C-alpha cells in the first residue's frame, strides 16, 4: 500500500498548468491518477485522443472548453470525457484551479 | 461528456458484516465509462469498513477529513489531499475515528464491479 501527500509528488498544449502523475503505471495495473493545479489564466488546449477522462474537480472553478462552446464548474463537480470527445480546461479566475485526472492505461501518463 | 454535482447522484447506504457507518455514491459508472469506476465514499464518525481484500485495486483519494487507514498489520491515518494505491489482493479496511464525515473518491477497474 502506497499512502502518500498529494502536493509532494514531482510534476512532469498548456499554459500555466503544472501535471503531477500521482498513481502512475510504475504502480497501478490498470488506470493513472494525476492531478492538475492551474495557475490563474491557464490554459489546456482543445484536444482529443482515443482514451477517456475521469475527473473530479478539487479546488476553484474551471471553464470546460467542448466541441462548441464551454462550461464552468467547481469544486466538487465529476466529469467524464468520452474516448474522442473534444475537450479543454481554462482558468478565467484570479485563483488556483485544481483537478483530478485519471485515464485508463492506453494513455500512458 | 458529463458534468455534474457529485453530491447529486443519490448516496446508497452500504450494511454488511464487514461494513457499517458508510454511503457510497456511484459517480461515474460503468454505464457511462469502458474500462474504470469512480465512487465516492461517507463514513459517518465511528464508521467502519473492515479490513478486506479482492483481486482488484484501488485508487483513493482523501477529499474530506481524517482517514484512519486499516493495512495488512496497523493502521495509519492520512488526511485531506492525500491518496492511496491498494495493490490488488491486499488486505486494506477505513476507519473514520473523528467526530465528523469523512470522504474520499475510490476507483476500482470495471472487474471490480460498481
Ligand atoms: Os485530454
Ligand atoms: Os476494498
Amino acid at each position: 500500500m502506497i499512502l502518500k501527500r498529494a502536493y509532494d509528488v514531482t510534476p512532469q498544449k498548456v499554459r500555466g498548468v503544472r501535471k503531477r502523475v500521482l498513481i502512475g503505471l510504475k504502480d497501478a495495473p490498470n488506470f493513472v491518477m494525476r492531478l492538475f493545479t492551474v495557475e490563474p489564466g491557464g490554459l489546456i488546449d482543445r484536444h482529443s485522443h482515443p482514451w477517456e477522462h475521469e475527473i473530479f474537480v478539487l479546488k476553484g472553478k474551471l471553464t470546460v472548453l467542448k466541441e462548441q462552446g464551454e462550461e464552468t464548474v467547481e469544486e466538487g463537480f465529476y466529469i467524464f470525457v468520452e474516448p474522442n470527445e473534444i475537450h479543454g480546461f481554462r482558468n478565467d479566475t484570479d485563483s488556483e484551479v485544481e483537478f483530478l485526472c485519471l485515464i485508463p492505461k492506453e494513455g500512458g501518463e
